[PDB]
């Protein structure tokens, strides 16, 4: 699978070698590479990349005026992707923090088939978090990890596959809420304390009345008592810090118009 | 990003990215001025027309549509220029601060309509 | 298991022994690798690794020339999380300030199959903190 | 609807005791009372206004 | 058109007994209370037994 993008060579490749080892114990640093286990490299002579796959683990030997030189690291890289803004399918404004974890697979097509492999692979996974995202409900997107996972790999490997790669995950480390949506969002939680609450204040009517129905016997039996009380009330009210606005009504003034 | 309207006349905001790749490399050179700032501009005014014939919540759901009708305008369009473009993707969208709480009625209320449960039982 | 990621070798290993031995009195401090009881080290020698797992504990001889030299620390590491924001089932808006302890179990895993082993494990606690919370009402989160 | 029935029963037993639905009335005014907003109470002496 | 249904049942079971509505009433004030700006003007009617 390639990518989709003579006599006068061994004059300026017999120049080389002379050039080289006229300069040996300066220059043999500068041919030699060394690629470890777990790195490739793309390597071009003259413009012709050099038959077959990327080269493998070793030591090569390049000429730095006819060669050209790129290694590649294949190893799982990890990359801590920038806050989006999303709209859920029932239409609610959330902010997601996103991660993605991708990795090198064929390194010929990394190199010569697509500019910057990184920033395409990066791209790639916030577009198509907004995607999906964008087709859930606000309550499956915290239910349904593995349908969304699922959802988003088949989208990715058929455009990383081109360029030879491949996305093992993107996952989501922080979900916001805009602060005027917070408390309306909650109400299922607020209302369940608030139902328990409702009972236990209940027990409280209950247990309190029996001295109520003692003191209002003691009350009726002069009713003008019940007076007094309002009037201690109005005193206790007023020293809060609080507006007070208070009518003095002459009633038989009243009673005569 | 851009100022967009949609289908159903809802200000949005959008911020897209393109993919493309030059597939003539003569047509590129010698019969447009400058491709890379051609080919840009082009992919922003065909996501600006697309877009205002989709209701917000088909921009939501249709990506498949969407893809498919903007290749057509951009193909015409970039064949002279030596240029295939192969992706154009929203990376944010966002709503105006003023329109954000009345837009989420239905998820709003489908919360309420739980607690309202939970409030009976406890009476 | 392993990771998913001749003469002239002889040569260059020979030109390697005699410029460590004409230096030394240099090259002893350089050459010489010592492994605690709870370290292992990973070695390549031109690029390949050395045959069988981690390197144990003691003394070990390394040609700088030749060969690349990582040491790997397998005690318990503790790290502070920062601080996220997160929604419950019953969608409450709840922020969180979480800790992990982690330790290596394969130190060739470690450095040949994964390009920062702290950083990845770092941010995979992060997600997957974020994920089962929003499977759980704030009351079974505290209980 | 799914709310209904739960009234319902409140209410059966609410209505055996009708004095109940002012203690229901009371304890609203003050969990309103908490919330973060303005709120103004008229104490009203139903019988003195009976009188005129 | 479409919520009326779901409407009248509710409806129906309400009205069974008394007291069921005014609830429903008094649930709506506090759910009103918690929003912005909402002032709320509460009588006490009161017997001081003469
Ligand atoms: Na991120
Ligand atoms: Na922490």
């Amino acid at each position: 699978r390639l990518p989709d993008s003579g006599p006068c060579g061994w004059i300026l490749v017999a120049f080389s070698f002379l050039f080289t080892v006229i300069t040996f114990p300066i220059s043999i640093w500068m041919c030699i590479k060394i690629i470890k286990e777990y790195e490739r490299a793309i390597i071009f002579r003259l413009g012709r990349i050099l038959q077959g796959g990327a080269k493998g683990p070793g030591l090569f030997f390049i000429l730095p005026c006819t060669d050209s030189f790129i290694k590649v690291d294949m190893r799982t890289i990890s990359f801590d992707i920038p806050p989006q803004e999303i709209l859920t399918k029932d239409s609610v404004t959330i902010s997601v923090d996103g991660v993605v974890y991708y990795r090198v697979q064929n390194a010929t097509l990394a190199v010569a088939n697509i500019t910057n492999a990184d920033s395409a692979t990066r791209l790639l996974a916030q577009t198509t978090l907004r995607n999906v995202l964008g087709t859930k409900n606000l309550s499956q997107i915290l239910s349904d990890r593995e349908e969304i996972a699922h959802n988003m790999q088949s989208t990715l490997d058929d455009a990383t596959d081109a360029w030879g790669i491949k996305v093992e995950r993107v996952e989501i480390k922080d979900v916001k809420l805009p602060v005027q949506l917070q408390r309306a969002m909650a109400a299922e939680a607020e209302a369940s304390r608030e139902a328990r609450a409702k009972v236990i204040a209940a027990e409280g009517e209950m247990n309190a009345s029996r001295a109520l129905k003692e003191a209002s016997m003691v009350i009726t039996e002069s009713p003008a008592a019940l007076q007094l009380r309002y009037l201690q009330t109005l005193t206790t009210i007023a020293a809060e810090k609080n507006s007070t606005i208070v009518f003095p009504l002459p009633i038989d003034m009243l009673q005569g118009i």
